[PDB]
């Protein structure tokens, strides 16, 4: 019952990898203390492999088949569509891995013979062998943080032709299917504004709240073969074209329980029993499994008027507290129950009563105050992994662009607001790239935006509200001064400063750009401008976004 075995062939690289942050002439603006940055490489593959290879153990009593039935009478309600070749190409990202079979990501968006020949004959194949091993690739993630030194993650993923196959059987129930099993407890489903105001809202229909959040070591190396089959049990409940049968049982079957682990030599590293981070239902799968697992748990710990929250394998449960001794027990029953199911700790949770120090999605609730003075809840983090990316990201082009996910997600707080939007309309400014459009990733999938659409977007996501935030928390005040201690990052008085300038210049460009500097930047001049409900917002498609989660799924939207 391993998770991994391995042959001792390494995990390799298909280009140069570099570790050090990249340094350019505006690069001591942001950040000084470079040699605090760095990239994860295939270097520490190994340390990698070793964390995530152990064996799981899994005892499944009668909360988790209650739960699991419960489960399956909601997804029978589920119709799901198969999408045609088209549809399903049109979903692949300009800038996706090409196949072995001689054509690439921009061939399949094309719809080019030598494409999709090649996809009908993966289709056939899927509809006619249920039985055999699908290969997969697999690969050391690159990613930047700041020092405390993280092993690469590793991606696992199927062919680009395999990767359309997917789309076409189960796109439809991967974003459908979650919130009819899950309810308001699917947290993809929310936007920004959204998810604050669940949480907040949850934690005032308690009379004495406790929450904490759960985290699972390694998720996806817990992840079993009969969670796996579960998973299909549960597809397979929706009301489905028998071909979308066929296919999904295949697809479980050849790929999804596990499969051989191929390196970018075509060398054989070994093979997999767990969760691959690279296939379409990577995000569902585990968040099925993880609110299977939590509902479970919570039922055997008696845990009093619970609420969960699930992103994947990120895990949020708000509840009423019986006292703190109580609270202290019911969590040691509830890591018990996760652990017999397969789902052991990293960190041992542990209960707050205080919303504004748990984390989950990487967040906290923190609090600010609007242009009357009324009190508003919005989400914000630590700022260090942030301008990590945002550091790296002034000196190199990447196909992600982190800094601009920050700013659309985070741009409420004072953090985002004062360094990322001024620190980068600079340079979008000087470079003159204003209207280029640029990719970036919200819960798992692809978007291209453009940035002079930025106004709107957050208008859309957070309220006009997000433009007027003042008086934020001592605490966040404090997180963030630390942060720009840490890196050497210029002081918030500078930043103020350099915002004036750069709303200026925006101010002065006129049209679409004139907007981003009345909006973006009137927190920097103590003379406001009169902040209005924004026409275009009201007619930006914004559908697909905050709809499910595609982390590793290849899509585009
Ligand atoms: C720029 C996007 C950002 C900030 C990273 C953004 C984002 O996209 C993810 C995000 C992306 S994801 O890849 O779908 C994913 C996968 C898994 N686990 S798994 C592998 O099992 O699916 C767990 C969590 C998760 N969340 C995120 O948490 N963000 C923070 C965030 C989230 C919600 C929110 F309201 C605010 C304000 C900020």
């Amino acid at each position: 019952h391993m998770s991994y075995t391995w042959t001792g062939a390494l995990i390799t690289p298909c280009a140069a990898e570099e570790s050090k942050l990249p340094i350019n002439a505006l690069s001591n603006s942001l950040l000084r203390h470079h040699n605090m940055v760095y990239a994860t490489t295939s270097r520490s593959a190994g340390l990698r492999q070793k964390k995530v290879t152990f064996d799981r153990l899994q005892v499944l009593d009668d909360h988790y088949r209650d739960v699991l039935k419960e489960m399956k009478a909601k997804a029978s309600t589920v119709k799901a569509k198969l999408l045609s070749v088209e549809e399903a190409c049109k979903l692949t990202p300009p800038h996706s891995a090409k196949s072995k079979f001689g054509y690439g990501a921009k061939d399949v968006r094309n719809l080019s013979s030598k494409a999709v020949n090649h996809i009908h004959s993966v289709w056939k194949d899927l509809l006619e062998d249920t039985v055999t091993p699908i290969d997969t690739t697999i690969m050391a993630k690159n990613e930047v943080f700041c020092v405390q030194r993280k092993p690469a993650r590793l991606i696992v993923f199927p062919d680009l032709g395999v990767r359309v196959c997917e789309k076409m059987a189960l796109y439809d129930v991967v974003s459908t299917l979650p919130q009819v099993v899950m309810g308001s407890s699917y947290g993809f489903q929310y936007s920004p504004g959204q998810r604050v105001e669940f949480l907040v809202n949850t934690w005032k229909s308690k009379k004495n709240p406790m929450g904490f959040s759960y985290d699972t070591r390694c998720f996806d190396s817990t992840v079993t073969e009969n969670d796996i089959r579960v998973e299909e049990s549960i597809y397979q409940c929706c009301d489905l074209a028998p071909e979308a049968r066929q296919a999904i049982k295949s697809l479980t079957e050849r790929l999804y329980i596990g499969g051989p682990l191929t390196n970018s030599k075509g060398q054989n590293c070994g093979y997999r029993r767990c969760r691959a981070s690279g296939v379409l239902t990577t995000s569902c799968g585990n968040t099925l499994t993880c609110y299977l697992k939590a509902s479970a748990a919570c039922r055997a710990a008696k845990l009093q008027d619970c609420t969960m929250l699930v992103n994947g394998d990120d895990l949020v449960v708000i509840c009423e507290s019986a006292g703190t001794q109580e609270d202290a027990a019911s969590l040691r029953v509830f890591t018990e129950a996760m652990t017999r199911y397969s789902a052991p700790p990293g960190d041992p949770p542990q209960p707050e009563y205080d919303l504004e120090l748990i984390t989950s999605c990487s967040s906290n609730v923190s609090v600010a105050h609007d242009a009357s003075g009324k009190r508003v809840y919005y989400l914000t983090r630590d700022p260090t992994t942030p301008l990590a990316r945002a550091a790296w990201e002034t000196a190199r082009h990447t196909p992600v662009n982190s800094w601009l996910g920050n700013i659309i997600m985070y741009a409420p707080t004072l953090w985002a607001r004062m360094i990322l939007m001024t620190h980068f309309f600079s340079i979008l400014l000087a470079q003159e790239q204003l209207e280029k459009a640029l990719d970036c990733q919200i819960y798992g999938a692809c978007y291209s935006i453009e940035p002079l659409d930025l106004p709107q977007i957050i208008e859309r996501l957070h309220g006009l509200s997000a433009f007027s935030l003042h008086s934020y928390s001592p605490g966040e005040i404090n997180r963030v001064a630390s942060c720009l201690r840490k890196l050497g990052v210029p002081p918030l008085r500078v930043w103020r400063h350099r915002a004036r300038s750069v709303r200026a210049r925006l101010l002065s460009q006129g049209g679409r750009a004139a907007t981003c500097g009345k909006y973006l930047f009137n927190w920097a001049v103590k003379t406001k401008l009169k902040l209005t409900p924004i026409p275009a917002a009201s007619r930006l498609d914004l559908s697909g976004w905050f709809v499910a989660g595609y982390s590793g799924g290849d899509i585009y939207h």
